């Protein structure tokens, strides 16, 4: 379309790291109890490690399962939200996660790659650094592949509604992106599920679609989750997304009835960034 | 809740004749292709024809299969969107059809059956139509049920965001519903997919919450749709609730990428409402 768009990538490991110039890139994984999927995850990225990659952390972000004990296993510093930045206490929610890595990681590129993606492609991180190593004015790399309930039936048509320029994105919602450090340290970080298409957003009205880009990584499996759960992203989504509209969200959470004779409960949803992690130094 | 909910129905067919008290009943099937399943709806009402209910129609919104023929030979009354009001030319989408089947009836109460349903339970209508007739200042009865992608990603989400108020209805796209004619004909028409939100959301804002019920009529199936389907249904359902909430829509339509190699295509969005029925006569 409009934007920089590899329907496949084909650049050698060799030219990547060559690209490098003095540049350093950081890679992590938050984790939320993905004990079934990280170990996979972390052993596609770590042949990198000392190479093209200086760099690679897990977010643990409260698990209670065995993810910590199997990334230590695969050799993986494993890192808490409270170890990212102890002075300051923890919220709930994977933007938390997210803005807490910078200060946990000092690449000038960092990537991130969810967890619960089943057997990713080791070439997945090269894919995604290549526009910011090879283009001009890059700072932002999106992945898409190929059933996204979510991103089809509520990211896109509210973007088209609201911010059509964006209608090009296949998936706004991807886990799975590449940024400059210069970027995410100048953005704030939405809360919970808000915190992707919040960085989507917020890039796009400060520099312009000239400075993203989006890659084709083939096609990604994944643990699909239940409906209800999917409200309450949606829910956070949408107020993420009205907020940078300009349009005040109620703060309500999204209440659900389950039938047993019907049972009511409330999610929780915030209105709350985080600020840029620059202002916490 | 805050809602005049029945979980459960019970008044005979008797008892509600009896309360029609000069007042008059229509039903509404709106159909477009809808061959396989037209015919146990209509079935499933037409028993009440004489009695309870006045006056039954199909509204045949375009369709090509047999729709039409299988209905008359069910005994039911056909009408085109052409017939209902010929002087006015025929618009897409679902919301032309029901504003146009005001002009095709004339009961003081008016009842909407979507013609997909799967073999529907013959006390639909009576179920719908307690509240108006034994109820105090009820205009509208909407109805739940219970996998509601749209709904509870959507409508419901969005609601909590920017009308709290209406979290407590179950079904608020549901296509099953029935109002009394004088608030039908002074309430606009929202095009396509976005018909029933906007009944919803303009009794409410007009009425409040004290005119509205909703039955639970215990488990419908329907002819699950192709999520590229529903993307065009979601793009209009937020195209009609922003603008109830004073949101200004780009008019853009929700464009997808079909993998075959990706090919786009680009669906029609619509911010044009019809008029109140009213201003016809
Ligand atoms: O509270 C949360 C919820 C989500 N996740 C991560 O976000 C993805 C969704 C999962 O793979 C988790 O790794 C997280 O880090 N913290
Ligand atoms: O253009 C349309 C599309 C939808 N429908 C009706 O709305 C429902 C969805 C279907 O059952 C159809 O009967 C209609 O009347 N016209």
């Amino acid at each position: 379309p409009l934007d920089t768009t590899w329907h496949r990538p084909g650049w050698t490991i060799g030219e990547l790291e060559a690209a490098k110039a003095g540049r350093t890139i950081s890679v992590v994984l938050p984790a939320l109890n993905e004990e079934a999927t990280i170990e996979s995850v972390i052993d596609s990225i770590s042949p990198l490690v000392d190479g093209l990659v200086d760099e690679l952390i897990v977010l643990d972000s409260g698990s209670t399962d065995d993810t910590e004990i199997r990334a230590i296993a695969s050799g993986a510093r494993v890192v808490s939200r409270e170890q990212a930045l102890p002075e300051v206490p923890v919220r709930p929610g994977k933007g938390e996660a997210l803005w807490r890595s910078l200060a946990a990681t000092s690449g000038d590129i960092v990537v991130f790659i969810d967890s619960d993606l089943i057997n990713p492609h080791p070439l997945f991180v090269p894919w995604l650094v290549g526009p910011l190593l090879t283009g001009e004015g890059i700072q932002l790399v999106k992945s898409f592949y190929r059933g996204g309930r979510v991103t089809e039936l509520v990211a896109r048509p509210l973007l088209a509604a609201l911010r059509p320029e964006l209608g090009c994105v296949l998936q706004p919602l991807s886990g799975e992106y590449a940024a400059s450090r210069e970027l995410l340290t100048s953005l704030p970080f939405a809360p919970g599920y808000g915190v992707e298409i919040g960085l989507l957003i917020d890039t796009f009205d400060r520099l312009g679609l000239d400075a993203i880009a989006q890659v084709n990584l083939g096609v990604r499996a994944h643990r699909n989750r239940p409906l209800d759960e999917l409200g309450a992203m949606s829910r956070q989504v949408i107020a993420t997304l009205l907020s940078r509209c300009g349009i005040p969200d109620s703060g309500v959470g999204l209440t659900q009835f389950l039938p047993g004779d019907y049972t009511r409960h409330t999610w929780p949803v915030s209105l709350v960034d985080r600020p840029p992690m620059k202002v916490m130094r």
